[PDB]
């Protein structure tokens, strides 16, 4: 008959969307894979069971109770890993070491929140700072808590990562006691709700504490309440149209936006050819272009070097592009895999012909056939590096994001008379970015350089030898450091280690006799 | 013809609107007082030169000079406090005593975060927490800093507190190098114009650190980008119209509401008429209805009580309001002045008339002759007091906020078995989230633990008791090392809070980098 429709979980029960549903294809081979189908379902059922049954659960639980069952879900995930990485091939049409960074990636994240709770303690509110006497005498004291919003949590997760966005999310709404609603995204949604289903199925959070919907997004927002929270990850087109519905503006729910991102790397004025710091830039540049082809809202985008080192720049990442395979990843000689489906790959090449109108095409492999694949059944894209001559005066490559391996140079005027000055003033042109990372031989140098790009970069990462061995990587999120990024890459804040937390609680200021603030404290912990 | 016009201050220039402007005026004399006007004022050039030339000149100091700069201010402010209080008496209508809420309010919080702002050094960014290690050899680390927006603040503040509303806004964004333009309500916007006008003509921030304009608010918004701020203060309903403009929906500056609130009081199940507890909760409900006639954000308009307790605090609370004089704070024998208005005075009349509808008014001392000013003149509101036999019921009590001297009480269900005042706290969320609970008792541990029962719909839980009845700091009162705001009605903002407030104005990221490099 036809592929398996995935079901939703919703009020505590499986459910089917009726209809024929919105079918998952293999962007490598175009097989049909499952279908989704949120149509007809009892969405305020749904979002009342999350935020009443599944939200007083939850509440009931201590910090270290719900860290404990994070803990389970993590031993959970790793035992179901095969099963993992057979969706991620056959959906995302990633190599297994691509694979790994969203699978790995999510079960890493909830670990180190697992453990990261497991400290907070048997209580139910959490400090904030200390106490402040409020008087001469010391009777009249201030105490600030965190206390769990009695509300849901809506994740609207973009198709790069069905694992570790629902997982980076998810660990620490839960852990703050917060009901789960997860909305995947359609083209790449199976693992997540395959993930779901498992944890679900294994019955280690109470009922309501885990929702999915996959399909239609339609009657979501309409069920948002002022106590709830969403967090919100794809275009920063769509993000307009969200930000505008009544949930926010008339009553006001909190909301996260990450949105479009256009990354820098910037090559600093002593690294030079000849030093160290000039071969980290290269691999750090041609490795963002190339995971996951290029589809992580973390790659760097925009490169920008000295004036000087512009042709040695470009010859250096033609050779080290030149060596990377296109192809069907259950080949083993194939370095990297297709874009997600072929509707993103059309985008892409959209986006390409676009940026082709304002820059010089320096590499492009697409003539060179793909291994195990057909290019006109395939999501594959080749990668493509472009030059960008004047960027004080280009008009696409500060505007305009293209989600696939592609990226552009521009040169920067050394400053000499911070020699990367002009470097710090492009890489602002972008209007706000979630990480920009920069390179030199010089330790001390990095130090002044990253202080100039925080004011429009939510993480600064900066590369130089004496990390060589131990640099976590221009797009890799840790999760103890904050995600997300100013102006156009959506104003939003996540992770961040115990920060996370502070979004799924409600903060007030108690004011009381000593004694009744001696009491509260022992009823806290932080 | 005519009294003075008030100028803006934009672009680092004095500039008068154009046109007739509109009056001010003694609430309850009826003086026309001065005018207003920003017709034809150039906002694109306003905005880029407090963005642009403002907010280079502010991050160039260090947090420490920008916190001299601020104590310099102080000094300034309170060598003029007897122009403040005249303009106060004026335009406003209040009492010394009330004035000064506003005036030393002000002047207390702008020091507070001077003498914060010394301790922070001679460094233009601040960490954020402590370096940690991201490798297994600890050869590289990351380090969360906080750096000044490259923005503007823009204040819309609300008509109650012309001073203490700048200066609470003003003193963290002007420590984080940002710099201010406020727009201050139209009907109470002469003190706030008068305080910034003495700041500017004295020269100790630089040009474009501190703007203002007075008159309509149209094309404000159309030039704020996606690194301003901006902070409102007034109406649930003037909120959703601002949420909805293109500065936030599509270029995403930071915004923060503060919007109607229906704060509570609850007088716990052992504070009963023989106990100490009960007088404090009698007279503190008194207080919030009663100073600048009930027009504090953080005003209690909702009591709760024990059934048992309802008859002895609808006496004792008609004794205490009896004692209240009202008319012209002039006269030393008024204990209680006018409200901001006219207009506003037939917005609290029809409000006092809605609740009726479903309340029975418990006390009315409106027949009352006025001391020294006209009833068909004045703004003058006497306390009401409404009772509300049956809360778990009502519609109005919970959803209608009167912003005048007016309150209402209503029982609730002590629960006897394995918190008292279990009914009480669901009656209090039942005003759908507000800045501000206050809550009574003889027991200090048990206010501790009830306290945790409202920290999740209140921004902040003032307990008293008899222990702290020297020390207490009030239920309406804002202690600016507190946190203020609150989510759900209350606009789901947070403002002061000491240190925290810092982080409105300032870009948090993290920064990983070999352990030399950082910190």
């Amino acid at each position: 008959h036809m592929t398996e429709l995935l079901k939703n979980h919703v009020a505590g029960q499986w459910i089917a969307g009726t209809g024929a549903g919105i079918t998952l294809t293999d962007p490598v081979t175009g097989v049909a894979l499952v279908r989704v189908s949120s149509e007809g379902l009892d969405l305020a059922r749904a979002f009342s069971f999350a935020r009443e049954d599944g939200g007083a659960a939850l509440r009931a639980l201590t910090y270290a109770q719900r860290a404990a069952r994070l803990a389970d879900i993590v031993k959970l995930l790793q035992a179901k890993r095969g099963d993992y990485y057979a969706i991620a091939t056959a959906n995302s049409g990633t190599t297994r070491n691509d694979s790994a960074v969203d699978i790995d990636g999510g079960i890493f994240t909830l670990s180190y929140y697992a453990k990261l709770g497991a400290s907070l303690g048997e209580v139910h509110a959490l400090r904030d700072g200390s106490a402040e006497s409020l008087s001469k005498d010391r009777s009249f004291s201030a105490q600030h808590v965190l206390s769990p919003t009695r509300g849901v949590a809506l994740f609207i997760n973009a198709f790069n990562f069905p694992s570790w966005g629902l997982w980076e999310k998810a660990a620490p709404a839960l852990l703050s006691g917060v009901p789960v609603i997860v909305k995947p995204a359609t083209a790449t949604a199976w693992l997540t709700q395959r993930m779901v289903a498992d944890v679900v199925d294994a019955g280690i959070l109470p009922p309501g504490a885990l929702s999915i919907i996959c399909g239609s997004s339609a009657g979501l927002l309409d069920q948002i309440r002022s106590f709830d929270v969403v967090s919100f990850t794809g275009s920063a087109d769509t993000a307009a149209t969200l930000r505008a519905h009544p949930a926010f503006v008339q009553r006001g729910a909190r909301l996260n936006v990450e949105a479009d991102s256009l990354n820098s790397a910037i090559l600093c004025a002593d690294a030079t050819p000849d030093t160290p710091a000039f071969d980290l830039f290269i691999k750090e540049v041609v490795r963002e272009m190339t995971v996951k082809s290029g589809q992580k809202c973390t790659a760097i985008r925009r490169a920008f070097v000295p004036e000087a080192a512009l042709e040695p720049v470009l010859e250096a990442l033609k050779a080290k592009l030149a060596k990377i395979t296109v192809g069907n990843p259950r080949n083993d000689a194939v370095r990297m895999g297709s874009l997600v489906s072929r509707e993103q790959y059309e985008n892409v090449l959209a986006g390409i012909a676009a940026l082709r109108e304002e820059a010089v095409l320096a590499y492009d492999s697409s003539a060179v056939p793909l291994i195990d694949a057909d290019a006109n059944i395939a999501a594959c894209v080749a990668p493509h590096l472009f030059v960008v001559n004047d960027p004080d005066n280009a008009t696409l490559l500060h505007d305009v994001e293209v989600f696939g391996p592609v990226a552009s140079v521009a040169p920067y005027r050394v400053t000499t008379d911070l020699p990367e000055a002009h470097a710090v003033a492009l890489a602002r042109r972008g209007q706000g970015s979630l990480v920009a990372s920069i390179y030199s031989n010089d330790d001390a140098h990095l130090g002044r350089l990253a202080l100039e790009l925080a004011d429009s970069h939510g993480r600064v990462h900066a590369i130089s030898p004496s990390v060589q061995h131990s640099q976590t990587g221009h797009g890799n999120v840790m999760p103890m450091s904050l995600h997300g990024g100013p102006g156009r890459a959506g104003g939003g804040e996540a992770l961040g280690g115990l920060r996370a937390l502070a979004f799924y609680h409600r903060r007030s200021a108690i004011q009381a006799a000593s004694a009744a603030i001696g009491t509260l404290t022992q009823a806290t912990h932080w």
